[PDB]
């Protein structure tokens, strides 16, 4: 999946 969290990532 496309994470745009560095801290947590969750999927565009």
């Amino acid at each position: 999946s496309t994470c745009c969290g560095y801290r947590m990532c969750v999927p565009c």
